């Protein structure tokens, strides 16, 4: 609803876009294909890579810094499909961008996108 209105984050429903943790996703919920909030789904590959950002714990009050690592090795999901730019900064400052495939480091050198994690790393 209205795609262009400010980010709304809640703190119900890790499924859906405007869940918290999210703030920065690209791409599918890994918990909408076997995977958890924070864990890869079987067979994937957990990337070391990731983008980062700090989004609004609309609970506590509090930012924390969010490590979107991919789970790669698989064709994309197709189920909870999000895209979120709280922050987001341009390909030349990587760290923050994006629409980059986070995939490096999967083991056997799985480099296709499955599906996104939303793990906390800290604190704002």
């Amino acid at each position: 609803v209205d795609p262009r209105a400010k980010w709304q984050p809640q703190d119900n429903d890790i499924q859906a876009c405007d869940y918290w943790r999210h703030c920065s996703i690209d791409g599918n919920i890994c918990d909408c294909s076997g995977g958890s909030l924070t864990n890869c789904p079987p067979g994937t590959k957990l990337a070391t890579a990731s983008w980062v950002a700090s989004c609004y714990n609309p609970t506590d009050g509090q930012s924390y810094l969010i490590a979107y690592r991919d789970c790669c090795g698989y064709n994309v999901s197709g189920r909870c499909p999000c895209l979120n730019t709280e922050g987001e900064l341009p390909v030349y400052r990587p760290e923050f961008a994006n629409d980059i495939i986070w995939c490096f480091g999967a083991e056997d050198d799985a480099m296709t996108y499955h599906c996104t994690i939303s793990p906390i790393v800290g604190k704002a």
